[PDB]
């Protein structure tokens, strides 16, 4: 289309206003925190993504605030950001120029589902492993994503690299201070969120990540449900009824409800027959009523399901090498050093 | 299929165990409160619906308790109910034998949407009017449905009669006693429910009923949204941002959230051009942040949008007469007598 030139600031590094020109703008996503366009940086030819949200100017943008702080190979990189205005007065926009990634787990999963097939287990391990790695990263800053779903997981089909994106709902959780329970995409909401909890923790990202893993093994969302009551019923049909204890660990003030019938179901009678034992094991360890009983993200990466990735021979199905998975920084493993012995293979 | 014979009790009237035989059982619905089959009563040939829910036997079934109490031409009739057992011990089922209705607003709406068309406004008036009439009825018993959605609105395409069904989530609300906020189908949840409210009132059925009306005029759900945050954003784009007052009327204890941008949108820029002014008016009067500011169900029936139904000539598009709409009982209008002068036409 037309060429656009703005004064932008780099995301990370020294704050030095610089000139940026981009073109070939098309829309490629929407959200309750703005539009996402694809674009081409003029002078380098590189494709980028620009997310445009309306800004109050009277209040900071937390998405920007968080993004500036991150830097990890599994989280989409913020290149620059700039403001702009619209047709109407007192109407400023914040624009985040981020790396552009070709696919998203949501599409790759839909594409396979449409083909009446399941995603090759090797991809399942690779995508899920990188999701947990990122999850551990942002949690170590005390940041909870609050919106983990397949559409927010970017993929590069060729390199098999996954990148967490959309920090629109992200927030740094602090003990004692309350949080709204209405964030997070239906199918991925942790029980505590459905129950109204406002004192939940980062472990809600793990429940979600677990919903993603299960969805990738089943070919459809594992806990669908129009109402929260239906989701709770789907969940109870797989984990069994919650003990009074558990319901309390999810949401202290809670308000009792009916429910009852069926309890402690076959976790193995959930997935297709060929489903790898370890994949089901990881799910159980991820979808737990008690939030503190859920594996942490780093412990998830150390799970046996991800052993193939640690294998010295491992290669993508297209003969190419696997993405970065062991280059853990000391800071990255400091939350649970002992894991290093499983995280970093012998040949490293 | 096979013939089945049970000892059943009549829903309404004297409790006199009687023998019932039915056959031609097929499934026709599912839910978090049981399965719904279609069946044929042997000796009369009549088609009925049987909803089978697992029962605790140690606790009453509120759905049954409520259904026994109702009796109104716009609410599906309970004919009998009986218990039965399953393959496993300590596993009893409660079976509700109800009237069978051919269609549901959900299908009629999908069918038209598929045909790339909108439901004829006359049907919109007829269906919505009967929904409100029923809604007024159950509210007068202090019963809030809690699950008003198109799939729970049964229709008889020929007679154009609508019948409210599925009282699985229904409950008699009492001031002071708390209620869970996770009932109700996503798209139809009143803001107070999204905000976590546990002291909400029957007016939540009205917000839903309003979502239905709007969906029937647009051809798709008016407030879609994966997360509650997205729904709130869709809602704010049509009603404008909630004043601090309003947010308080929805949920006293609430926990603040980000949000902001856009406010007070064109209620008329929402629907197609040909959309009747009055239909949009009714919607505004139904989708109100402040719950007490929402029209009551009976006032909704008295709205101008429903004037065509009061017209002396009015006939279904198939030349047949319109269903019952004015036979209000004195008990029915006692909540707001003055409405009688608009409810019951001159020629009545
Ligand atoms: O390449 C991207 N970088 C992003 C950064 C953020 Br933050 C949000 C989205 C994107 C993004 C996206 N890339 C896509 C490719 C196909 C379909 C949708 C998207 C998308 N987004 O919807
Ligand atoms: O005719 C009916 N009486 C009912 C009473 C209760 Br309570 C719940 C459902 C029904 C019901 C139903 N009739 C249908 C016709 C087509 C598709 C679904 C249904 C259905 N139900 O899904
Ligand atoms: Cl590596
Ligand atoms: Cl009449
Ligand atoms: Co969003
Ligand atoms: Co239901």
């Amino acid at each position: 289309s037309k060429v656009t030139t703005v004064v932008a600031t780099p995301g990370q590094g020294p704050d030095r206003p610089q000139e940026v020109s981009y073109t070939d703008t098309k829309v490629i996503g929407n959200g309750s925190f703005g539009v996402v366009y694809q674009a081409k940086l003029c002078d380098s030819g590189e494709l980028v993504a620009i997310k445009k949200v309306l800004q109050g100017k009277a209040f900071k943008n937390r998405e920007l605030q968080i993004m500036r702080k991150l830097d990890h190979c599994n989280i989409v990189r913020l290149r620059y950001f700039f403001y702009s205005s619209g047709e109407k007065k007192d109407e400023v926009y914040l624009n985040l120029v981020l790396d552009y990634v070709p696919e998203t787990v949501y599409r790759v999963a839909r594409h396979y589902s449409r083909a009446k097939q399941t995603l090759p287990v090797i991809y399942v391990k690779l995508y899920m492993y990188q999701l947990f790695r990122s999850l551990a990263y942002i949690h170590s800053f005390g940041i909870c994503h609050r919106d983990i779903k397949p559409q927010n997981l970017l993929l590069d089909p060729d390199t098999a690299v996954l990148k967490l994106c959309d920090f629109g709902s992200a927030k740094q959780l602090v003990r004692g201070e309350p949080n709204v329970s209405y964030i997070c995409s239906r199918y991925y909401r942790a029980p505590e969120l459905i129950f109204g909890a406002t004192d939940y923790t980062s472990s809600i990202d793990v429940w979600s990540a677990g919903c993603v893993l299960a969805e990738l093994l089943l070919g459809q969302p594992i806990f669908p449900g129009d109402s929260g009551v239906d989701q709770l019923v789907e969940i109870i049909k797989v984990l069994g009824t919650p003990t009074r204890e558990q319901i309390r660990e999810m949401n202290p003030n809670y308000t009792e409800f009916k429910f009852p019938q069926i309890k402690a179901h076959p976790w193995t009678k959930v997935f297709r027959p060929r489903t790898p034992p370890e994949a089901i094991a990881l799910c159980s360890r991820l979808l737990e009523y008690t939030p503190t009983a859920r594996l942490t993200p780093l412990e998830a990466c150390a799970h046996s399901f991800f052993d193939e990735l640690r294998d010295p021979n491992v290669k993508l199905p297209n003969g190419r090498d696997t993405p970065a998975l062991f280059n853990f920084t000391t800071q990255e493993l400091s939350s649970n050093p002992p894991l290093a012995t499983i995280l970093i293979p012998p040949h490293a």
